[PDB]
Parts: C-alpha cells; structure tokens; sequence
C-alpha cells in the first residue's frame, strides 16, 4: 500500500511516489517516459518487466514498444498491453512523457490497459489505496503553474521520489528524494499548517 | 461506502454523517447517546437492533444497557459488547454522548468492541472507506473551538445528517440535514476553495 501522483501543466510534467515505484525510460533528445504504481511489487515488477522485455528482446517490428511508439497515446497503449498481460502472471498506474514533435502528455492506466488522459481540466492523477489530499489537489491545482510551485502542491498531498520534467528537453535532471528528516520539507509542510488555520480562520466568518 | 466524524470539544460533542448512519437515544436530562456507523445496512441495524433489544427487553438488572451505565466509559462497552455480538448475526464505529454527573465523552469502537477514547491532543475520530480530509482535520481541529467552528471544519472535510450537542444540556436539539443544494454550504464550500489557493500562495515562497 503506496501512494503517487503526477501533475500536467503548461510547462511540463511532475511525478512523485512515496516507497521503485517511480519507474524511468529515456532516449536522450528523443523521448522520456514515467510510470508511476501503487500496486505490490509483484504487480510492478511484472509490468515493468513486460516493457523491458519488448524494448530488449522483441524481434518482431510491427509490435509497438515504448522507443517506437510514434505518440504518447501509441506509448500509453503499449503500458496498457503490459498492465493488462501482466494479470497472467487492483491498483491503477500514472504513466506520461513526451515524445519528439509532440507536447508532454499524462495518462491513468486501469487494470484491463484501458486509460484516461489528463486535461487542462483535470490536470492530475492519484493512484493507491488512499488518495492522500484529493480535496486539496481538486481546489488548488490548476494547469499554469509553475512546475515547482505543482511539485510543492503534490508533496504537500503525501522517502518521496520526485521527478520534474520539463517540457522540450527530453531529460530527466531534476530528479529527487525527499524524506521525512527534510528541514525544507518540515518548514513547507510547517508553514501549511499555520496557512491552513489562517485560512480556516477567514471562512468561519460564513454560517451554515 | 459512507464517511462519518465527530469532534470533542470543551463546550461539547459534534457529529456528522452522510448517506440512518446518525442514530440517537435519549433520556431527557439524564443522558444522550449517539452512534455513528460506517458500515453496511446490515451491519448497521444488527448492532442498533441489539442494543435496543436490552433497552426493551432485558430481564437481569446486572447486565448493562444504555440506559442504566453509570459513565460513559461503561456505555462505550455496551456499545462494544453489541458491535461484537453484531458479528454472530470491517469498520470502526463513532460513539459518544453525556450522562449526569461527567463531562461529555466520545469513543471510537473497533470491530471487537474494543475503544480508543477522544482526547485534547486528538480531540476527533472519522470512520469510512475513506477518511475524506484527514490532513486538514488534524492541522485545523482544536479542543478549544467553538461547536459552529467545529461543525464547518467537520462539513468541509465531506446529505448530511449533523448534530451539535451543547455539553451538560442532556438533550440533541441542534440537529440538522443538509443537502448539496444547500446554498450557505456551497457559500462555506467556495470562500474555502478561495481560502486554500490564498494559502498555498503565500507558502509557496518556501522552497523545497
Ligand atoms: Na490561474
Ligand atoms: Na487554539
């Protein structure tokens, strides 16, 4: 029992999974892809697994990979072939990325492969036995924020790896691991705190 | 699947519960009780049904029934005795209430019919699949707040059936439905949203 959550915004992407839950693939300048679970390790390994064996040993050239899928819907449903052919061997997936000559894109994989994609909309996904925040995420989250600015909305709603990718660059540099012991992180979460009584404070001026 | 809560606070007790979830015994003056269920129909009605079965039926004086525990503490085991026995016919059960002569109390029941009582330091309980809003109940609730304040707090974090009780009162007058179309909660609901996105603007000043 695990909890993720990545965000699509205007400027990129952002994943983050407590404990790998947070799973990476990458051509350098081509495409970057993030998978996200919050099932057992079984269910992950598998998986992953089923990807890897088809990007390492697949000789057959019409059966989609995740390095030649020519779009992130085409990428989603390569996981979504995995996810689903991994039950051979409950919990739904996060998976997004980018690929040359399209924008950075965000999907939730269910357990038969089927998924949904992130919108301007609803920008985010959770995936786990408790979706930690929703409430927050559903008031505060929306698609122009900075990607630092999402990335402390989303560890404000939990070690934490952490990953912001930004847009058009076809790398993951910024990758991170927060834990508990974080003076950064204790300060944020701190001042939340005093910001959430401060803001609970103004309202109950309203009657119910 | 349904989400129930209730907070302890020096001027009394506060419950709430969607959808009866909310169940109420009564003797004017003397003594207030009211259970909070999570749980199915079935599980539901199986405990309440015992627990009225003594009220109305039992024969030997000795055998402790609402009506006839000398404190709370002995009516939580009441409480406890028809959650297990309700088994012979997985959630906690919310239950609280006054007799004459001791403070307001508020319990916690697991499936054996062993408690956990309210404290100042963890002054509420919620039960349900999902325990919607936990991170905000446990920056925001304090013992000290008024029971409006506490009942906003308690409304945001889910009809809903909810009952202030005013501490040495021995009677539930304050109790209250309300509906999605309610428009002072919707009025609550939005300076809320409003509140948290002024919230996370000020803190996002903290790096992390
Ligand atoms: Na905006
Ligand atoms: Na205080």
């Amino acid at each position: 029992g695990t909890y993720a959550v990545a965000f699509r915004l205007e400027r990129g992407l952002v994943f983050a999974a407590d404990t790998k839950k947070l799973q990476l693939w990458r051509q350098p300048g081509e495409r970057v892809f993030v998978l996200l679970s919050a099932g057992n390790l079984a269910a992950t390994q598998a998986v992953v697994s089923l990807i890897n064996e088809h990007l390492s040993q697949e000789t057959d050239d019409e059966v989609t990979t995740l390095f030649t899928a020519p779009n992130m819907y085409r990428a989603a449903r390569v996981v979504g072939d995995a996810v689903r052919e991994a039950r051979s061997i409950n919990t739904n997936f996060i998976f997004g990325g980018q690929i040359k000559g399209e924008r950075p894109r965000l999907f939730q994989i269910y357990p038969e492969g089927n998924f949904i994609e992130a919108t301007d909309d609803t920008p985010f996904f959770q995936i786990g036995e408790h979706k930690y925040g929703k409430p927050i995420l559903d008031r505060v989250a929306r698609s122009d924020m900075r990607l630092g600015e999402a990335a402390k909305l989303m560890l404000l709603s939990f070690p934490i790896d952490l990953v912001i990718y930004e847009r058009d660059t076809f790398d993951v540099t910024r990758e991170k691991r927060i834990s508990a012991d974080d003076e950064y992180f204790r300060n944020l979460s701190n001042a939340w705190s005093d910001a959430l009584r401060q803001a609970f404070s103004k309202i109950e001026e309203f009657d119910v």
